[PDB]
C-alpha cells in the first residue's frame, strides 16, 4: 500500500484539494493519477493523505522532500519538475507543460522578466511556489520585493490596488486567473519550462511505468479530457 501525499490546496481547488466533507481527494491531478493506474501493467495499491496546514497551500520543496524521508511513498500532485527536486526524487515525464510568467494590469509599464527585475515594485508569487526561491536566487529580486498570494480573487485585488506591481506564477495558474478576472494580461512568454510530474523515490521503477501510463493516456485522448473536465477556459466576462 503506497502512502500517497496529496497538497491539501488552499485555492485553484481544481488542480488537486480535500473532499469538501472528508478526508478523500479530489482534482485535476487526482483523476490523471487514477486514470494513469489502471494503465500500469501491476496493481499500485494507495491510499491519499492530504499534506498542509488547510490555511494556505503547502510548500511544495517541503512536500516533496516528505517522499526522500519516508513519510510518504510518492507524492501527486500539481508539483513542478524543478532542478534541486530531481536531486531528492525521481519524478515522471511531466503530463502538462508548465512555466513561469509576468502576469500585470494591461496598459503596464512591465513588459517582461527583463523590466520586472529592473523595477523598484513588490512582485506577488503563489504561497507554496519554487517561484519564491527562483525569484530570490536565479533572478536575484530582492526577498523584500516579494508578497505571497493565496488564491486568484487575490490576485486581482493585490494588482487593482498596488500591493504588487506583477505577480509571477506558472501559466496553468494564471491561465484560470485570466478565465475569471479581468484587466490583467500574460507579459513576456515563459521564462521557465518543467512542466508537473508525480514524484517517487530516487530510482523507483514506478516514475517510469508511470510515464507510460501517460504517455497511454495522452495517446487515447484522455489526458486532453480530463484537462478539458477540471481547467476548461472561459471569458472572465
Ligand atoms: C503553490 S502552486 C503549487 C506549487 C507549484 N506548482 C510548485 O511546484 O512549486
Ligand atoms: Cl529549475
Amino acid at each position: 500500500r503506497l502512502r500517497i501525499g496529496v497538497p491539501d490546496r488552499a485555492s485553484f481547488k481544481e488542480f488537486v484539494s480535500r473532499l469538501d466533507g472528508s478526508n478523500k481527494v479530489q482534482g485535476y491531478a487526482i483523476d490523471v493519477f487514477e486514470a494513469a493506474v489502471k494503465l500500469i501493467s501491476y496493481p499500485v495499491p494507495h491510499e491519499f493523505v492530504l499534506f498542509g496546514d488547510g490555511l494556505k497551500n503547502p510548500n511544495f520543496n517541503e512536500f516533496v522532500n516528505n517522499v526522500t524521508i519516508g513519510v510518504f511513498d510518492a507524492v501527486v500532485g500539481d508539483i513542478a519538475i524543478v532542478t534541486k527536486r530531481t536531486r531528492i526524487v525521481d519524478f515522471t515525464q511531466p503530463y502538462i507543460e508548465s512555466g513561469l510568467v509576468v502576469v500585470a494590469p494591461v496598459g503596464t509599464p512591465i513588459r517582461g522578466v527583463d523590466t520586472l527585475i529592473s523595477s523598484s515594485g513588490r512582485v506577488g508569487f503563489q504561497v507554496g511556489s519554487y517561484a519564491e526561491n527562483y525569484m530570490i536566487d536565479e533572478l536575484n529580486i530582492a526577498r523584500s520585493r516579494l508578497v505571497p498570494l493565496g488564491s486568484p480573487k487575490e490576485y486581482a485585488a493585490a494588482l487593482q490596488n498596488g500591493t504588487v506591481a506583477a505577480i509571477v506564477d506558472e501559466r496553468p495558474y494564471v491561465d484560470l486567473f485570466l478565465s475569471e478576472f479581468c484587466g490583467f494580461a500574460i507579459r513576456g512568454q515563459e521564462f521557465t519550462r518543467s512542466g508537473w510530474g508525480f514524484a517517487f523515490p530516487r530510482d523507483s521503477p514506478l516514475a517510469i511505468d508511470m510515464s507510460t501510463a501517460i504517455l497511454g493516456l495522452s495517446e487515447t485522448g484522455q489526458l486532453q479530457k480530463i484537462h478539458d473536465k477540471w481547467l476548461s477556459r472561459s471569458n472572465c466576462s
